[PDB]
């Protein structure tokens, strides 16, 4: 099963047939890429709020219009996937859902209402795939950018009536029924230490602060409870490399921040009319990116490295969490910036995948977001900003659906793609629910 | 080859595996929809500004989150093709398309910069692929519902400089290389009459009153010039029904309006706060569509009937053109109804290509477009209003890219979709200028 070596424009864009990206007929290539084996290995890559405006945004100023993302865009199998949530009240659509709703879908295989997170809107617990995976003897792993407690990540180990149940003090408050001193199963963070994963990275050191109010270890910080129930923690990338095991009887925690991980590229937000009344911007990479970090990309692989050594095979959820974050902010810069660090992470798994031949990848995203790629002189009513791309162009790049601080995000359908056994699955339209049976399904999971 | 009969939510969307799509693998299918034999025929039909956000709004509000476009969702094989532009003087890509720009691009396989027609970036000629499908032999067919002037349908059968030469009076002021009292080939239309494909269907009634300004017609209205080169011209659906045959000795000029014509449903434009302010809105048929004025689904079938009596094979291009055009006004209604009425053409050209089995259906847009699906309660500095769907749930639409009057084109990346023979073309990433070369090969043209 080949992978897309090169679909970048093969010539001259200027002349004709410069700009294609094809350099023959597919339908052969296409179709030594389905295969209905078993997969051993699947490694699930999200990037939370990369809508096909974000994939093109982050192309056009990284490799310019007619270049190709060596991950993202490698993937043969691509098609278009519906993501709506559903009101609690009433149970019907809502068609712009939120993290937690999104996430629930593809790791339960059930919709819920916004805000929920492993349970339906009955408030009913469903098994994810990673609990899945687990009870089948699979190695599994959950890597983000963000904070353990965001979301995604927490959506394959935690089950909370609401995203905000970060730590013990917020679970009493917002998730009483799920409050460990009220009889519950625990806080989003508690939950996550009882669900063991084998390798767990990301942010999020501050809530692991926080003390238990009830059960075994009441009055410990969760960051003692996790020493005291045998999680190797790491802190940086040295410590990280160090790592040689993991698994069950010593299990890995890496907390890289307090909060979410470091974007890797700065610039200015964008503002009113600033494509007009200001100059065109050139992102900077981040100081505080740090060597000392692991990027996603080196999470991703040391995950890899760590999962692989089970025979039986391994779930590894990997999420680039700050292109939904910086999308929010109308920052184009941190948003394209982590969109070409998802890339990196893609393409390590790439790597592995084309190799060991029994895993499937699949890079896509939660939900689609506010950025949209607009004419340079374009006056509009919400926030712009003009890029300089590495086609020496300018870019305008405009975020108008909120008078709010947090730009909002949008419920168009979105791209999937995938590589390896099954990714057959995501051609065409299908559901975000579909994703969760595919995955159990190509797992052999029962 | 099947095409997808159902893809709509199997089930209780509020249970487990209630919202999806697939109620099996897909390998097997997937494999038997690709082939690499030749296309016999080519139906190729673009939703102007029709991009993923614009196909899911159209379907949540007519079908539901959960439901399935019999036509547009039923293809088999997708991908996401990028349609970027160039800047004339730099040679540099310009990110945001136009009309022009990119039907240009499908139809020659150069890229060129937005306005023009036909040619490259030093104005130069370029055979179309229907100027070639003719040469070989082979029915050619040319529907819209825009003016025959509009960009779209034009660009297939013109060359000129820039979009604005309708006809003669604009040609001599815009074009003056192109016109004919200056020795040039003439107006779009004076072109259009060139050209002589079989079948030519849409508005733009209004410009053929133009007498030409030189040549073997000078003075003859183009109305009277059509006549007497012999084209056969129908002006209703009673006399398009009329119609048995069609041509190089006997052609047909469908006029079915001075301009463009008339949309489906109507609704109110989209307002400041209207999600806010005002009430939820459900679209209405316009009284005024009328029963004489065939549809874009009549036109594609006749079009159809008549062109495959061609034993060589044929070509036909059909533009539901005022979903872009309401989409620029923030008319959700009039965006949505012309969605839905592509769909419809989407159809009828299915189940010929079925039974058939040697044609290669395309669907896809030009270029991305402004709205966006946001959540109900969202306080946006554009134009919103939130609709009432087929869930009977409230949808919320977003225009937010421009404070002038028409809402601008967006540069994602967007949707293809194909059925039969050579589909396997469009999976992955891929860019317009590939679909002339895919469309050419495909047929054999040489
Ligand atoms: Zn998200
Ligand atoms: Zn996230
Ligand atoms: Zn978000
Ligand atoms: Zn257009
Ligand atoms: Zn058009
Ligand atoms: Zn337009």
């Amino acid at each position: 099963m080949p992978v897309l070596e090169n679909r970048a424009a093969q010539g001259d864009i200027t002349a004709p047939g410069g700009a294609r990206r094809l350099t023959g007929d597919q339908t052969a290539a296409l179709r030594d890429s389905l295969s209905d084996k078993p997969a051993k290995n699947i490694i699930l890559l999200i990037g939370d709020g990369m809508g096909d405006s974000e994939i093109t945004a982050a192309r056009n100023y990284a490799e310019g219009a007619g270049g190709f993302f060596k991950g993202i865009d490698a993937l043969p199998l691509t098609g278009q996937y519906t993501h709506y949530a559903l009101n609690k009240k009433t149970g019907k659509p809502d068609y712009v859902t939120d993290s937690a709703a999104s996430a629930t879908a593809w790791s339960t295989g059930v919709k819920t209402y916004n805000g929920a997170l492993g349970v339906d809107i009955h408030e009913k617990d469903h098994p994810t795939i990673l609990e899945m995976a687990k009870a089948a003897g699979l190695a599994t792993g959950n890597v983000s950018t963000a904070e353990l407690q965001h979301a995604t990540p927490a959506a394959l180990v935690a089950h909370v009536t609401s995203r905000k149940c970060y730590g013990p003090s917020a679970t009493s408050e917002k998730c009483p029924g799920n409050a460990l001193e009220k009889g519950g199963k625990g806080s989003i963070t508690e939950q996550l230490l009882n669900a063991r994963a084998d390798v767990t990275l990301g942010g999020g050191a501050k809530t692991f602060a926080e003390t238990a109010t009830a059960g075994e270890w009441q009055g410990k910080t969760l960051r003692e409870q996790a020493q005291a129930r045998g999680y190797q923690l790491v802190s940086d990338a040295a410590s990280l490399n160090s790592v040689t095991e993991a698994n069950q009887q010593k299990p890995l925690l890496g907390l890289f921040a307090d909060g979410n991980m470091p974007v890797r590229w700065l610039g200015p937000k964008a503002t009113y009319h600033g494509n007009i009344d200001k100059p065109a911007v050139t992102c900077t990479p981040n100081p505080q990116r740090n060597d000392s970090v692991p990027t996603l990309a080196q999470m991703t692989d040391k995950a890899i490295e760590l999962l692989s050594k089970n025979e039986k095979g391994f779930f590894l959820q990997v999420e680039g969490a700050s292109i939904d974050k910086q999308d929010h902010a109308a920052n184009p810069c941190g948003q394209i910036g982590e969109t070409v660090d998802l890339d990196e992470a893609v393409q390590r798994a790439l790597e592995f995948a084309k190799k060991e031949g029994n895993t499937l990848v699949i890079v896509t995203a939660d939900h689609a977001h506010a950025s949209q790629i607009v004419a340079p002189d374009t006056k509009a009513p919400g926030l712009t900003q003009a890029l300089n791309t590495k086609d020496g162009a300018v870019m305008v790049m405009s975020y108008g659906n909120s008078e709010e601080d947090s730009q909002e995000h949008t419920g168009s359908q979105l791209r999937i793609a995938a590589y390896g056994p099954h990714a057959a699955n995501v051609v065409g339209l299908t559901d975000q629910t579909d994703l969760f049976y595919t995955m159990k399904a190509a797992l052999g999971l029962k």
